[PDB]
């Protein structure tokens, strides 16, 4: 009943909390991330890495800490993936192995319409065509919104490169799939070419979970 687990393959371990239990704690290596942080900004950081590293654990990697690169991206042990994600009502990670995946992305969101202005700010005008005729009862454009960020967090580790809201254009399939195709150069540093990822995506408990895995090549 997990949504994480519901969305990325068994292959990569998943932990997700929807409250911030009490008496945790970030590792002391990890304090001065938060040191001036708000409250809030304390309990989703601390909460969100208490679930990467029991993921991490089913991995067999002990507790490490989770630091953050130039661009704000987790910076993960060698030969390990991740992505993490917090909204309200949410905490979630996920992680993997890069001998049996390329990436990996997550976003959660709560199951609402987007705020005024978002919408605008983050479709393509054809992606706002598109999202008016999908089947009524959905959130479509928080949808959307929520797989764009997946696609960046998946997109960032193999590419170290910005992707605008403008340079993805994605497809949701009511059935709990979408595709993401890159309109800008995807030049990996790996030397290959990216162009388009798969996703997955469920709505439950008032939330919207996407994810994409970039598979093994
Ligand atoms: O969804 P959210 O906005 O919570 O995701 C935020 C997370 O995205 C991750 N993230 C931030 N920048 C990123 C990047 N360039 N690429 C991949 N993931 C990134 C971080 O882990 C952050 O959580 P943290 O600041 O507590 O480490
Ligand atoms: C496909 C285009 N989507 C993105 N480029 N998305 C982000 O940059 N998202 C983001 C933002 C901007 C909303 C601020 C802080 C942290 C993050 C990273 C998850
Ligand atoms: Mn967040
Ligand atoms: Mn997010």
């Amino acid at each position: 009943d997990q949504l994480i687990a519901s969305v990325v393959p068994e292959l990569l371990p998943s932990a997700e909390l929807y409250e911030d239990p009490p008496g945790l704690e970030p590792l002391p290596e990890e304090e001065p991330l938060i040191a001036k942080s708000v409250a809030k900004r304390r309990n989703e950081f601390i909460t969100v890495r208490y679930c990467a590293r029991q993921a991490l654990s089913v991995l067999g990697i002990p507790e490490v800490p989770i630091l953050k690169g130039d661009k704000g991206q987790p910076l993960w042990p060698d030969g390990i993936v991740g992505s993490m994600t917090h909204t309200e009502g949410f905490r979630g990670a996920v992680v993997g192995r890069t001998g049996e995946v390329r990436s990996v992305g997550i976003d959660a969101e709560p199951h609402d319409v987007l705020p005024n202005g978002v919408l605008k700010s983050i479709a393509l005008p054809v992606e706002r065509d598109e999202l008016d005729a999908l089947p009524a009862g959905t959130h479509w454009d928080r949808l959307l919104f929520c797989a764009k960020e997946t696609t960046y967090k998946a997109w960032f580790p193999l590419t170290a490169r910005w992707l605008g809201f403008e340079d993805a254009h994605i497809t949701i399939d009511p059935d709990g799939t979408f595709t993401s195709r890159i309109l800008v150069d995807g030049r990996a540093n790996d030397g290959t070419v990216l162009s388009a990822f798969d996703g997955r995506w469920i709505i439950d408990k008032g939330l919207i979970l996407t994810a994409i895995v970039v598979p093994k090549l």
